[PDB]
């Protein structure tokens, strides 16, 4: 039995449980749409840009913790996905960007849109920011490339692939030979006995033990492992601010967010150098995470790091034990050892009426810009995995289509993204996308008449020199939600906005609410943090 | 001991002795002081646009109208990758573009900086290394010259092309000398024929019974229409023009064969393809797939192919030549007029383009996108004046004009500016009228909107039997709202007689202004149907 090549693959990415392929077609990429609509199996989604694709696939994959899968054309289409790949890259996210390349008798000649190193070289511009880059040199190779791609994109820290397609290959026949996900990569690393040992040791003798979790929990669908590990010892548990959602904020054991924007109870916990015993958990300890690699977040006893990246552990602290294996499975094996032991409308009023009346389940995107310092800041996660926010990159516009991504991945929940009307402009065409497939999401649009932290920074870093930041006309995002068919509202005081969040949860379609928003609040966090910049200069 | 300046500053200051006078781009912490020294020096205008890739556009529709560089800026990690496809176009169309890029300060390297773009992060010096002739970070404050220098001579010498130049926040506000340059100390002259050369070229014309002229898109680098022009009507040599090359050659003209290959004209494909030229001369082009009709083994002439081409490496790429020139189009026809002389011896589209070209000034700059509008524009409108056809066709990417045609407006700012675009083109990158509106800078958008992708509706049905459909949208855009909705005033048109009576509403007004025209989606455009195969 035999199948094309793309038949093939579209049937692999079948038994990875994939459900959709975000993407915009093009003629050298039809053969996959075709395998596609034959299979009547994995639904494609049209989006408005490949970047918001590429989002979206980002999106799904972070909701659903399953692979996400985006295409696009040879030239323009493949390099119109970059920057999400480069997000899906920077916060460790599985996606597969499937891209088309010209025939193989028109290599060097001057082909449309040639995508060789000849004319646009997509494998190149790709590498930097996938863990893998590759064409499919023959049919024949299909198979094993396909296999190839997923174990990578899963297996290790997980990150994005770009597998290019030539044109020609993709409709030849093929040996029909698709296998299950176990039999082309492995399981995942634990720690050894050793170092559970010595970690509960540490623990048992702690004085002021405190836990630092970061976005690997959500990686590792660490998350009642985590729970359990914390109320089991009694160590309490802050996380990063992208690690938000990892730990319920509302528990006992809860120090919030430590860092950017982060809260003063995980602030003065961890950098008043009273705690001996500190575990850091799936986090990089990147600037925002260590407010700039403060030395006080140095432990008293031991630092210990937990990390399936190898390459991680130790980069910019010292560690006394440095565990390279997965989160789940190193807290499962500490939980067994230690059990078995025995021994307009300020922001903030926008996010507290939000707090209000979300459901519980509510699945929270925040954009980049003044809404991480509100959302980090104010917003109150109680459930796993629910706030999701690419700092990463931090890329503007990102919330906006992934949260379209996170509603395929997770239909039954509402979702949410909070978003700022620059990042809107960026990418707010997507709700188009939402309003032709009925994909019920709700944006909040903090809408301030431009950058607002660009504004900010202008005033306290440059004496208000000069204005790159301000619109001459604010953009009306009801009229322009209205001309892609979507439901708006406008908010301009907190009680118009509740009555429009309490109808855009109850309708059943994507809803826009345009909130009036003064540009020159001062978020939290931002007036303690300009100082780097001017640091860097 | 002599006066200092910041490094930016001074980088600011050798881009003004280069004519820039717009930066394109939207800035982010570690790009700020380049803002600073641009609005320190009240000279270079910023220009702040919804989208990086708006900017890049509009960087290359304002280089290739002006005949100078363009010059936009991002800021790192995530702000320079959304500028990507617009400097991956001006790479494809051989554009001068400058793209400046933020970079973190050197002491947070390795360490997990905000948006790190170094190699341990987002690594924009290598991602842009493949689609630049030049991708580099600052190392130092005191190379900022050197280094800038280099990007510009890079990217206005031989073919022309766009750079990358990366700068780390720390280096840009170091103290530098001041030394600016003007561009002849830095950069040289362009290369002309040999003697030799020439004397065969005009020994073949005088001979040849049946010769022709094949002028591409490096006649506009070249600045050599008056040139081209002139050899044509002294020799007597019909012209044909590429499709992107269409404006190289005045289209009323008697020697103008017009478009040959995709979406071209019958009279240019009898004369050149019949077998009967015998001495064909290809000027600044690249002889790709649209050029050639997918290389048709027929172009070949019967005696002689002289190819004409600065880049020594597309000489003979595609077909074997007789005479391959590597020089500047320019010089090259200048030498052959001198030796030769003193020798001595809804609506329907078509509608639509035609009640264009009845109403549009001579002057017009027509900018068009990239999809079913590619074979309207490129078939139907008759371009007469030098250069006023603006097509993006080496990557031809969705949403170029729309954005471009804003670049092209501030480079040409006392012309008519007119964009012609498809409606899936406009929702990718339609949102930069905002800028035009901010900035009151008047073009036209002429959206033809026929409710999803048309060419992709009619590769479905002309090559997958109509078996799915990924191309028409469920809910047309409203592009009058949306256009009101960034305070851009609009017109909405169902008949021929709705359209002309808005275009010359839209040319009276201005102010920015879009027509949403409604288009059939099973119309088939000119040359499509001899395409597909
Ligand atoms: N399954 C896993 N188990 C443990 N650590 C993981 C897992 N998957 C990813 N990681 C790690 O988690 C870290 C996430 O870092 P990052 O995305 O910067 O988040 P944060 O902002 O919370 O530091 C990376 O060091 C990565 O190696
Ligand atoms: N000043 C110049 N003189 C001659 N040729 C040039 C000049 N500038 C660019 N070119 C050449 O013109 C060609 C343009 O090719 P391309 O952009 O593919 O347009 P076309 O579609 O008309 O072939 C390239 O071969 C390039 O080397
Ligand atoms: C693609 C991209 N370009 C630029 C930046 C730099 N940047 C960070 S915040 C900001 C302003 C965001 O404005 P808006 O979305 O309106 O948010 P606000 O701060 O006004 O709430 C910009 C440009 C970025 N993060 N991503
Ligand atoms: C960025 C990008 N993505 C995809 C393509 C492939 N493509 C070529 S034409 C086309 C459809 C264009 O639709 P529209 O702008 O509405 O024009 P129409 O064909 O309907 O007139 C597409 C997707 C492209 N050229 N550029
Ligand atoms: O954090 C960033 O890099 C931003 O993009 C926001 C910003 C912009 C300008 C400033 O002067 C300070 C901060
Ligand atoms: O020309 C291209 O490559 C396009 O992207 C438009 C297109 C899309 C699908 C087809 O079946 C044929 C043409
Ligand atoms: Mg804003
Ligand atoms: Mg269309």
């Amino acid at each position: 039995k035999t199948v094309t090549a793309v038949e093939l693959l579209v049937r692999q990415m079948e038994a990875e449980g994939v459900s959709y392929v975000f993407g915009i077609p093009g003629g050298p990429l039809m053969p996959l749409y075709e395998a596609i609509f034959s299979r009547k199996k994995i639904q494609p989604i049209l989006t408005k840009h490949e970047e918001g694709a590429a989002f979206m696939a980002e999106g799904y994959a972070r909701v659903s913790g399953k692979l996400g899968v985006c295409c696009a054309t040879t030239g323009p289409g493949a390099t119109n996905a970059l920057t999400g790949i480069a997000c899906a890259y920077s916060d460790s996210t599985p996606v597969l960007l499937l891209t088309a390349q010209v025939g193989t008798a028109a290599f060097g000649k001057g082909a449309l849109q040639e995508s060789t190193v000849h004319g646009v070289d997509l494998v190149s511009i790709f590498s930097p920011i996938t863990k893998l880059s590759v064409m499919i040199p023959t049919a024949e190779k299909m198979g094993e490339m396909t296999r190839r791609a997923l174990r990578t994109a899963q297996s290790g820290r997980p990150g994005p692939i770009h597998l290019n397609i030539p044109a020609d290959i993709a409709k030849h026949p093929v040996p029909l030979e698709v296998f299950p996900p176990m039999n082309y990569r492995g399981g995942k690393p634990a720690p050894t006995i050793m170092d559970v040992v010595r970690v509960a040791e540490l623990i048992f003798h702690a004085k002021r033990p405190a836990i630092l979790a970061g976005h690997g929990i959500e990686c590792a669908k660490a998350w009642e492992e985590l729970l359990d590990f914390a109320e089991l010892t009694g160590i309490p548990v802050a996380t990063t601010p992208k690690g938000k959602s990892s730990f319920p904020e509302n528990h006992a054991l809860s120090l919030g967010v430590f860092g950017f924007a982060g809260h003063q109870k995980a602030t003065d916990y961890l950098l008043s150098g009273d705690v001996d015993v500190l575990i850091v958990i799936g986090s990089s300890l990147g600037d925002w995470q260590t407010n700039s690699w403060d030395p006080r977040l140095t432990p008293s006893v031991a630092l210990i790091q937990i990390d399936i990246d190898p390459m991680e552990i130790g980069k910019n602290y010292p560690v006394d034990v440095g565990i390279n294996a997965d989160a789940s499975e190193t807290l499962k094996a500490l939980i067994l050892c230690i059990r078995s032991s025995g021994k307009g409308i300020h922001p903030a009023m926008v996010v507290e009426a939000m707090q209000n009346r979300l459901p519980a389940d509510t699945i929270l995107f925040v954009d980049n810009g003044s809404c991480i310092n509100w959302g980090v800041h104010c917003y109150l996660a109680q459930t796993p995995g629910a706030f999701q926010i690419g700092l990463g990159l931090a890329a503007m516009g990102h919330a906006v289509a992934a949260a379209i991504g996170g509603k395929l991945a997770a239909p039954d929940r509402p979702v949410v993204a909070l978003v700022g009307d620059a990042a809107f402009a960026m990418n707010g065409m997507e709700i188009h996308t939402a309003a032709e497939y009925k994909i019920p999401v709700t944006w909040i649009v903090l809408n301030n008449g431009g950058h607002g932290l660009v504004h900010l920074g202008e005033q306290h870093q440059f004496d208000s020199k000069f204005d790159i930041s301000s619109f001459r006309k604010s953009i009306d995002f009801c009229k322009m939600a209205e001309s892609l068919g979507v439901k708006s509202y406008r908010a301009e005081t907190v009680e118009d906005f509740d009555a429009a969040l309490k109808g855009a949860l109850a309708m059943n379609t994507p809803c826009l609410i345009d909130v009036q928003v003064d540009i020159d609040v001062l978020p939290p966090g931002m007036k303690q943090r300009f100082d780097m910049l001017n640091k860097s200069y």
